[PDB]
């Protein structure tokens, strides 16, 4: 009964259905796969710097597009020939829908309402994909012509260096124009301000003035949607995506506790940016901060599952690791599981065969109960400028030294097997090279563990955990090495 | 004004006044030095595992002591000779006070009231100094006979591995006996439960059950003081020292937000353990957490000022660096600056001549305005078991890479000089263009080598002149890129109005 909020990105549908000539019936069929699942809300993203619909205030993705022309036309000249094909799929499918008199977002909203799903619009507030290519098709002409509106003029080390500065009245006006348009065009249940595309909105050093500035913006948005409530005759929700820790969120000019205490929002999605799902987020701290405000707190998953920022492995979550992250977060008081980049194809779990089951299981502790789950150690990808970073892996243990890893495993396990699994990097070990304890109790050596994906490219060794040692919430692995060893992977496997 | 809370530890007075014969008048005079300062409360600590007063429920520090005997006597046997002298100064002075019918805490409490100072008792909840020496004088017999009550039986790698397990009913009862005696013997304005000596109270992995346990314990302390409030005829406050970040505080079984919301405590002191003062603590998050509770939030300073955990430097704060910490934390909304280890001698600021000035300035922005201050980058020394650590220094910048440091420098500077000062390790001297330095994106001019007064590193510190208008209220962001590989070991803002 917490349920699932699921995000469809601005590009996916147009890329993956490219070359078909979609009937209204096919377009509608896309909502149906989520019908009768634990999905309460579809968060339909219509935009990056450009819209995928036929906007009158912003650039549609096809601004500059010659439908009858060759791939190397001006709009696409800047990509290599292979990506021209990919990008033209998105551009051409979205344009061809428009020419057919099909508004994909109005169709999806109307289909959502018929199948008993609450339809949301989620707006990217500051997308910067491929801003290293200034002639790139998916940039607004507003962006292209106003380099003086970028947050970091003195350097280009990162895409977020060329993000819009919401410190500028013209940047806030530009984004308010789209919001005004979306609220007039579409009869949604909720607008979501996706601050986490890409989370960086201000000059470095200006984030405190920043926090005042996004609070006043969110209030003007709330007052706008109030007026539309009278025009639509129903309640219209305002939500926001924000970083996973309060100090990083406030540090990036997002004071959500103020937004919450003032009734500017009624839903908040704590999340990482992209580099990995966080399996461990301070949900109970947020619940205390948000107490009495009646905001829905949603715990945001990402599709990738990676042990540390510099890992060369890029694989996704499986049903077992999502079950792990969901069991844990629901257990900490998350009032929704929010999925991002978990779409029906291309950007999606690698075990796509299990997507129907996933959408029917991870919205409730009751449906995850007695089901195999995996609780993997990852990291927070997002930090405020100069904010000290806390990255648990990789971690070297010298001989005679102790290291501890805490992992949140949500509800006390059902009867069955519990394994503490540790990945060792650099080419190793015997049964006594590690001494392993969970909550102080000695674990038996099991041997090499045959992990299914996601998995590291180095040996993972299993330690058997006395079932009685396992506790509700955090469980503490404490290891000592008799040989210098570097860990690059840690999880609990639970098999009821 | 927010003002100052100042903690007197359980051993300092007895050590420093050793061999004097102390009359009631001299004992009282220890308070007077704080009279007319910005100090509002003195936190009088009467205990480690042993009491410094003549307890009837716990071991006094002199349990086993032969007053007439030599230094080489059972109680002191375990120390080497030159530490016997020091320990014995504490033991004999605490004992001799008692023998003369002087209850030092009763005299200090009484004298606090005469001087307009609010008198508090601060209990050490789980002191573990020298638990490596099971024979040591300062351990309780209860601790010595009951190794099965310790929080980590399977290794000894840290003093906190031999701390009491507050998950045991026997450990709670042992600690509640002292509290019950403290409330009956001393008519104090408040009790502080100092959890932060040494912050580690539960078996590894038991910290969530721990959280319910310390809330229930706190609640019995409040119910006990409610009774004494009727007996004594005035309000008695209850406070706690807890970690500096709410995540770390809850991960060690301290759920202070529950204590506040339920009306158990009316002062929380956020603090490091010891290894350094934190110049940067999330005061705004704590104020949001504590909103509408009426709890006083005090920002805890320690006397050491060190740049990273592995630093071999062990220099203290100066007046300039406490001015800096104080300006910053009051400007974020601390309702008290709380001083631990800033005593009148031995455990003291190294520039001790400036102690009277410090006590009349750091408790208000008004008394800090117009004064030179230093804002130094340090680190948080305390982290919950398995909790990932965020430690900004040292930081290595490769040629063409950028590195950011955020330092909270409180109110916008008055007109004057603002220096971003950066210490570079590894026996390198840079040029004026080896570093490009920016503050809130504005290009800083090269000043040269800065002449720092202590605390200072033992490597060169290079000054960058910051345009005044660039300096912002609160956090100010140093961004640096190196044209040669460098390691930073120090960062600070110097503000000279
Ligand atoms: O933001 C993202 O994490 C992402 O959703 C990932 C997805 O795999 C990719 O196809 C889209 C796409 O790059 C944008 O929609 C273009 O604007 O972006
Ligand atoms: O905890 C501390 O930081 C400290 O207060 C520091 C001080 O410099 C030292 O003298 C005392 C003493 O070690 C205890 O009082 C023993 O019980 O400890």
């Amino acid at each position: 009964i917490p349920g699932i909020s699921l995000n469809e990105d601005n590009s996916h549908y147009f890329y993956t259905r490219a070359g078909r000539r979609l009937s209204a019936e096919e377009v509608d069929s896309w909502v149906d796969q989520y019908a009768g699942t634990q999905v309460k809300e579809l968060m339909l993203c219509p935009n990056c710097m450009r819209t995928s619909y036929a906007s009158q205030v912003w650039d549609p993705i096809w601004r500059g597009y010659d439908p009858a022309g060759p791939d190397d036309q001006p709009l696409l000249a800047s990509l290599p020939p292979e990506e021209r094909v990919a990008a033209r799929g998105w551009i051409h499918t979205a344009w061809q829908l428009h020419q057919d008199g099909i508004d994909i977002y109005a169709r999806w909203i109307r289909r959502c309402r018929q199948r008993g799903i609450s339809p949301w619009i989620s707006m990217r507030m500051n997308d910067v994909h491929y801003v290293n290519d200034e002639r790139c098709f998916l940039h607004s002409e507003f962006w292209r012509e106003n380099p003086q509106l970028r947050r970091v003029p003195y350097r280009f080390a990162e895409w977020t260096d060329r993000a819009f500065d919401y410190g500028r009245a013209e940047v806030r006006e530009h984004h308010l124009k789209l919001i005004r348009e979306l609220a007039a065009r579409y009869d949604f249940d909720g607008l979501e301000l996706d601050w986490m595309r890409f989370g960086f909105h201000f000059r470095p050093g200006y984030e405190a003035e920043g926090a005042e500035i996004l609070t006043a913006f969110t209030a003007e948005v709330r007052r706008l949607l109030d007026d539309w409530e009278k025009r639509r005759g129903h309640k219209i929700h305002l939500g926001a995506r924000i970083p996973s820790r309060p100090a990083t969120a406030l540090g990036l000019g997002m004071d959500a506790v103020t937004w919450a205490r003032r009734g500017l929002v009624d839903m908040l999605v704590i999340t990482p940016f992209w580099a990995s799902a966080e399996t461990d987020m301070p949900v109970e701290i947020w619940r205390q901060l948000l107490e009495g405000t009646g905001v829905t707190l949603a715990a945001g998953l990402e599709v990738l599952l990676r042990p540390y920022p510099d890992s060369p492995l890029f694989q996704t979550n499986s049903l077992e690791t999502v079950r792990g992250a969901a069991a844990s977060l629901l257990d900490r008081g998350a009032q929704r599981i929010y999925l991002f980049n978990y779409m029906d194809s291309q950007t999606a779990m690698e075990d796509l065969e299990n997507y129907p089951t996933l959408l029917r299981e991870i919205g409730s502790l009751e449906t995850l109960a007695g089901k195999p789950r995996r609780h993997v150690l990852t990291f927070a990808d997002t930090w405020a400028p100069g904010e000290p970073r806390a990255i648990p892996l990789p971690a070297t243990c010298r001989p005679g030294e102790w290291r501890a890893f805490r992992l949140h495993t949500g509800p006390k396990p059902e009867p069955g097997e519990v394994i503490a699994a540790l990945g060792i990097e650099g080419g190793a070990i015997g049964p006594e090279t590690l001494e392993v304890r969970v909550n102080g109790e000695l674990c038996a050596f099991l041997g090499l563990v045959d992990l299914s994906k996601p998995r590291p490219d180095f040996p993972v060794y299993g330690f058997s955990v006395p079932l009685a040692a396992m506790r509700r919430g955090y469980n503490l692995i404490e290891v000592t090495a008799r040989q210098e060893l570097r860990f690059g992977w840690a999880e609990f496997l639970i098999r009821p």
